[PDB]
């Protein structure tokens, strides 16, 4: 089918989203950037979607979070979100599209923004959130390894699916965890989404980047990095530590799972029988950058090995001496 402006797609009712995804990208993501916006967005997918039991209720990827703000902002696991919730307003008050429909729109298109970034399903048609998300259904990260699973057990998700979502992490940073220090990616590489997370959080802590006693944090191996307690635990846990060590150095395992995983996340309290393919709108990923490394002054023997079946993977280092993580601009 042929839109107006001569792009073509699939069905021809995805043509909405292609001025709808030109804004986006300039105006939203400073020029189609793997940026502040991109990260924040791509965590309010997360955000609104998981906002969905069984058991408590919850439109999931309602775009409730937005609808109903002055609510769900005001949730203490939604700290800090009011940002890009103050900032995509504009946009879906503006165009021919819902707010459950945009937010998972926006985090698809900023993942394609990321080099060693993946093309995620995305599916048009949700209707109009009809109720504020309930509370205890965003996870924190001080929650313990059993209650962030049976959390997100409860909206859907395996143990294995959680470390596959927790790729996110890879183009990452925390604002009010530590709040003395924002802006700071939860790896080195944040402008880049590839494995450096699950890498990097393997390795045994040893600083505090910030203030020393902050909720949810614990030592980070890297000035400039700070690692959640719950990454952290994940990474050391039975039951997610050798899938977490599986993700190291396997981009496309990375990419596959994340994109899978996602459209199911992107797709929680709706039927995708009742929604439009427009998966083919997502653009090309540009191509990872770099390789899959132990940090500078690093060695093997800096990994706390957690997965009992396999041996984490023997990767090199970055050379020269030591350095430290800019923060997220
Ligand atoms: C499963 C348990 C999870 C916990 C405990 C957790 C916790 C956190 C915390 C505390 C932050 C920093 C917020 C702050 O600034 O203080 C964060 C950031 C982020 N999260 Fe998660 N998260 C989880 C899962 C997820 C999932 C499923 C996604 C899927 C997209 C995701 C995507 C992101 C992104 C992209 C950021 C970066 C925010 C930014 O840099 O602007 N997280 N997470
Ligand atoms: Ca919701
Ligand atoms: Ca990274």
């Amino acid at each position: 089918a042929t839109c107006a402006d001569g792009r073509t797609t699939a069905n021809a009712a995805c043509c909405v989203l292609f001025p709808i995804l030109d804004d986006i990208q300039e105006n939203l993501f400073d020029g189609a950037q793997c940026g502040e916006e991109v990260h924040e967005s791509l965590r309010l997918t997360f955000h609104d979607a998981i906002g969905f039991s069984p058991t408590l209720g919850g439109g999931g990827a309602d775009g409730s979070i937005i609808t109903f703000d002055t609510i769900e902002t005001n949730f203490p696991a939604n700290a800090g979100i009011d940002e890009i919730v103050s900032a995509q307003k504009p946009f879906v008050a503006k165009h021919n599209i819902s707010a459950g429909d945009f937010i998972q729109f926006a985090g698809a298109v900023g993942v394609s923004n990321c080099p060693g970034g993946v093309r995620i399903p995305f599916f048009l048609g949700r209707p109009d959130a009809v109720a504020a998300s309930p509370d205890h259904l965003v996870p924190e990260p001080f929650d313990s390894v059993d209650t962030i699973l049976a959390r997100m057990g409860d909206a859907g998700f395996s143990a294995v699916e959680v470390v596959w979502l927790l790729a996110s992490h890879s183009i990452a940073a925390a604002d009010k965890v530590d709040p003395s220090i924002p802006g700071t990616p939860f790896d080195s590489t944040p402008g880049v989404f590839d494995s450096q997370f699950f890498i990097e959080t393997q390795l045994k802590g040893r600083l505090f980047p910030g203030t020393p006693d902050n909720k949810g944090e614990v030592q980070s191996p890297l000035q400039g990095e700070i690692r959640l307690q719950s990454d952290h635990l994940l990474a050391r846990d039975p039951q997610t530590a050798c899938e977490w060590q599986s993700m190291v150095n396997n981009q496309p395992k990375i990419q596959n799972r994340f994109a899978g995983t996602m459209s199911k996340m992107a797709l929680l309290g709706q039927d995708k029988s009742k929604l439009i393919d427009c998966s083919d709108i997502i653009p090309t990923p540009p191509a990872l950058v770099g390789a899959a490394h132990l940090p500078a002054g690093f060695s093997l023997s800096d990994v706390e090995q957690a997965c009992a079946e396999t041996p984490f993977p023997a990767l090199t280092a970055d050379p020269g001496p030591v350095t430290s993580v800019p923060p997220v601009p």
